């Protein structure tokens, strides 16, 4: 009766109400009205959870995940980033939650098409690699500086700051795209 | 009763050996051996001690603040960025505790360098603000991977396997390296660019 798909809906509901310090699998159970061993069934341990709401929020939202046809390079990075960036923005704590993931199997394969269309506009494999891993982290250390001062207590300071910081990194790709 | 430096001191002690999360009340106060109200003196709330501690890590560690006299503004943002990640590095949840805070006067003597060097008032607090982002974001990737217990063993394609093997012989500071000269890079162009590059 109760798939993946309606848990992980459920999850995120959850997170944007409680954060993911208080997101518990008692209250997504309670939130659910099954028992906890129906949701064990699924995700074994906290971290488990967090690892497939990081997933379902790029799933979701991260709608320039691959390259389009006759798109420049530097076009499809600034894109990338910030629909990356919106899909983190889209949950509380969704900076945070993406820490520390490596890509799955889906993800690879889209990691990989990004390497290979780097590598054609004249990026060598370990620069297009170092680049794609640096706007990443670029994004999840601006939305976490967002989402922590957020939770707390100029915004329009922050989206200039990101959009600065996304192009200087695309400019510095140019020159440093092959030695 | 203890003074404020005493209690930082202490609670770094603890962050290191337990992390942010468990870092309590009772913890900090049977570490000093005190009463809790002895805390909630200096501390009315965690964020307090939190934000006191953001601060404390960077007047223990980070160590190029300033340029230096006669120092080239690239090679300042280079070596303030690798002062700053080494001093977030220092501490459990370092990069996750510091992320929030706000300014003041060594962030405005900074502004003011950039300004002598072809910058324009808004674009130096934007390019300072991105480099601190690039930092916090490396540092917080690296620190939760670390927490949460190999990307050549899971890669399903020969291509990515035989890449990532040769990554593994390049080590974590090849990459934050290419990330922060590409940063710098972009910001030598972009610092007297007429294009709007703050919005889009
Ligand atoms: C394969 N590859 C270069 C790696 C290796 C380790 C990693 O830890 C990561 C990548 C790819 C990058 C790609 C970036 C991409 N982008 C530059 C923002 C991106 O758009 C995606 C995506 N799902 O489309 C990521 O997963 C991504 O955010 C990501 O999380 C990565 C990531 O964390
Ligand atoms: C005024 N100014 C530009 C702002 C505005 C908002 C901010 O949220 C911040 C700054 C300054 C920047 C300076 C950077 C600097 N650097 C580029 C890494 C830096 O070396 C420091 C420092 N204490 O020396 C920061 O606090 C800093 O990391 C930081 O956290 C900032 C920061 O968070
Ligand atoms: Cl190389
Ligand atoms: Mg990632
Ligand atoms: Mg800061």
């Amino acid at each position: 009766k109760l798939d993946k798909g309606t848990v992980i809906a459920a999850a995120l509901e959850l997170l944007n109400e409680v954060g993911m310090d208080s997101l518990t699998t008692r209250k997504l159970a309670e939130r659910l009205k099954v028992q906890q061993p129906a949701l064990y069934w699924h995700f074994q341990n906290k971290r488990a959870l967090l690892d497939a709401l990081a997933e379902a929020m790029l799933a979701e939202r991260h709608t320039r995940s691959l390259p389009e046809e006759n798109e420049d390079w530097r076009v499809f990075l600034k894109e990338n980033a910030l629909s990356f960036r919106t899909a983190l923005l889209s949950y509380r704590d969704g900076a945070r939650i993406h820490a520390g993931t490596r890509p799955t199997e889906p993800n690879f394969g889209t990691a990989e098409t990004a390497i290979r269309f780097l590598c054609a506009e004249g990026f060598c494999p370990k620069r297009a690699v170092w680049a794609l891993r640096a706007v990443s982290h670029y994004v999840v250390g601006s939305v976490l500086e967002q989402q922590a001062s957020d939770a707390d207590e100029e915004t329009d300071g922050m989206d200039a700051a990101f959009n600065f910081g996304l192009d200087s990194l695309i400019a510095g790709f140019e020159r440093l795209r092959s030695s």
